[PDB]
């Protein structure tokens, strides 16, 4: 989760086209964080 969050936060700025909901949630969704 830490790393997932780091990447997720930075990326948010980068793409206006795609949208990810709050990072803790996003990591669980992909379940990358588990």
């Amino acid at each position: 989760c830490w790393l997932c969050r780091a990447l997720i936060k930075r990326i948010q700025a980068m793409i206006p086209k795609g949208g990810r909901m709050l990072p803790q949630l996003v990591c669980r969704l992909v379940l990358r964080c588990s």
